[PDB]
């Protein structure tokens, strides 16, 4: 279906919905907690979601966000991602689960229903990932079915980077490229039928969680979509 949204800043948030530990802060979306002291909290995850539903059948989209990620040591945890998951998908398990999965099921690809690029600052043991800080395309599981590596020098540089996320509904394909000023660029894809995986309603959203160390924020958004019928 086709859809549209723009929020230069976020100073309005009027269609965006908080869950978790995820609220609007100095015009941006803080996908995690902080405490009164400005410490992020460890062990919570929040999302920020588009509030309104959209179907995916016969659908290509393009979406671009800027974010930050602020930290306090260099042993930051966990990260983030922009998801598609159905409407009344909650936030789920803190740490490298990322809001997005449960440890009895995170690598259990028929008991997941959602996708999403992460951005992923801890390199965990608990499942598979590279040994590196990466960035990763999830089809129903916290192992990336692509991934690549997210340079230090970029993680860490306090910069106002850019993603464009787009879905060819015709090639059923799913892009990120990442881009930091004076940085580095990054580009990931993967074949994926999302409306085989979604045959109804989707929200698009993001997803952090702690971790320790981290606070992830969102600054700008903007998202279209049109049919390809
Ligand atoms: C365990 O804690 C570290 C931080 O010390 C990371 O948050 C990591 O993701 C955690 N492990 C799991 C399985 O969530
Ligand atoms: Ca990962
Ligand atoms: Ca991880």
């Amino acid at each position: 279906s086709e859809l549209s949204f723009n929020y230069p800043n976020f100073q309005s948030v009027e269609d965006i919905t908080f869950q978790g530990g995820a609220s609007p802060r100095n015009e941006t979306l803080q996908l995690t907690p902080t405490d009164s002291n400005g410490i992020p909290i460890r062990q919570r995850a929040g999302h920020a979601v588009y509030s309104q539903p959209f179907q995916l059948r016969d659908t290509s989209f393009y979406t671009t966000f800027t974010f930050v990620i602020r930290t306090t040591s260099n042993s930051p945890a966990d990260g983030f991602a922009i998801f598609i998951a159905p409407p009344d998908f909650p936030v789920k398990r803190y740490g490298g689960y990322l809001g997005l999965f449960e440890p009895n099921t995170a690598t259990n690809t028929s008991a997941n229903k959602v996708v999403a690029v992460e951005f992923d600052t801890w390199v965990n043991t608990e499942w598979k990932e590279p040994r590196y800080r990466h960035i990763g395309i999830d089809v129903n599981s916290i192992v990336s079915v692509r991934v690549t590596r997210w340079q230090d020098k970029d993680v860490f540089s306090r910069s106002i980077a850019t993603a464009h996320v787009g879905y060819d509904g015709i090639s059923k394909i799913l892009t990120a490229f990442v881009t930091y000023p004076d940085g580095g660029n990054y580009v990931l894809s993967h074949v994926v039928d999302l409306a085989e995986i979604f045959p109804g309603d989707v929200r698009i959203g993001f997803s952090g969680a702690t971790g320790q160390y981290e606070t992830q924020y969102i600054h700008s958004w903007s998202f279209s979509s049109t049919s390809t019928n």
